[PDB]
Order: C-alpha cells, then structure tokens, then sequence
C-alpha cells in the first residue's frame, strides 16, 4: 500500500498472537515496543531518542507481522511512548520513501 | 526519488541561506533543527518521546528546500541530537511510505 503522512502512519501489527498499533518510523533505526512478554533470552541495549537515551531489552529472531507482511527480526522492549517499527523491519517488508 | 531504508534517509536541505543534512522522519510530528536563528517571532515549546522532553523555539511560516522541493511550515529549533524533517513538511513535498 501507499501511506500518506497527513496523520501518523499507524498500522496494526501482530506479535505473540496479539494485535497492537504501531508507528512506521523511518527515523528509528530499530523497532521498539511498549512493555510486553517475549520468549527467550534478551541482551541489553541503549537507544537515543528525541529526548535522550533509555535502556531497553533486545530480543532477536522474533516473529512479527506488520500490516499483513511477515517479518522475523530484532525487537526491543522498553519505555517508549508508542510502539515503533524501525528501519530493521521496514526493510524486511519492502518499505521505501517516495516523492 | 525513491529512498531506500537500508541506511538512514538523510538528505540535504536549504534553510535560511544554510545547507544542512537532515533525517526524513515519518515518526516525527514536527520538524526540529539544531540551534540556529530564524526570521520572525518565536514561542517556547516542549517536545518529547524516548528519553524525555526538550525545550525548543517554534518558528512559523518558514521556507525550507528539501531535496529540491520547496515547502513552508513550522520549524522547531533546539537541542535535537539530529536535524529532523517531520510529517508537517514531508506532506508538502508529496512524501509517502510504500510497500
Ligand atoms: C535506535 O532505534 C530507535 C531510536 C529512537 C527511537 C525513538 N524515536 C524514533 C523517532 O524517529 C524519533 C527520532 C529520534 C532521532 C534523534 C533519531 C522522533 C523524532 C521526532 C519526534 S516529534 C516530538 O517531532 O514528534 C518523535 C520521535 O519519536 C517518538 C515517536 C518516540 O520517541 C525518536 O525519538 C526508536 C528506535
């Protein structure tokens, strides 16, 4: 699909069998979701947002469906204001910017 | 153009007689640039997200040239870690997400 930017580019994602709303974010290198339960082990990561840095939990090889497109990749979990789909997964679903 | 998301989508912008590098950010409501003076009146604003909030100066009806395309809108100036072109100007140059 083609998504315009007059409103926030919010889409439905599915992860762990549950639907969530998330922001398609070309400014985000990585994908970060609000506190939730994911399987396996995690590693520490620091990410820098508009306001400064925060600690998040990095989970690898996680199954996540984004607007119907299946991806498997790295998902970070931490105190984000909104669920964010970053470039690591936008590339998996074939997303580009066009004008 | 069609801009890949393999790397950060950085472009050259022209604003207030200066050439700068900026990030095309679909996750940003606003356009935020590093400290600089702009013409006209300004008012303080707080913007935030991951890391917390930062105080910026809001200038309205500012002309920017983004990758060849002229656009007019609100520009925020303050201690952003990177120059960001947000949705308020991305719409004006006809920028969309496509997959
Ligand atoms: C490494 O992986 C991640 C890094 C940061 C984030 C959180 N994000 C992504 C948004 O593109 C960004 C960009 C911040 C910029 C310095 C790289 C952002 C910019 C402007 C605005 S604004 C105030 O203009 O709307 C909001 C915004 O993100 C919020 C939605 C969440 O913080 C941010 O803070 C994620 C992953």
């Amino acid at each position: 699909p083609q998504i315009t930017l007059w409103q926030r580019p919010l889409v439905t994602i599915k992860i762990g069998g549950q639907l969530k709303e998330a922001l398609l974010d070309t400014g985000a290198d990585d994908t970060v979701l609000e506190e939730m339960n994911l399987p396996g082990r995690w590693k520490p990561k620091m990410i820098g947002g508009i306001g400064g840095f925060i600690k998040v939990r990095q989970y690898d090889q996680i199954l996540i469906e984004i607007c119907g497109h299946k991806a498997i990749g790295t998902v970070l979990v931490g105190p984000t204001p909104v669920n964010i789909i970053g470039r690591n997964l936008l590339t998996q679903i074939g997303c580009t910017l066009n004008f």
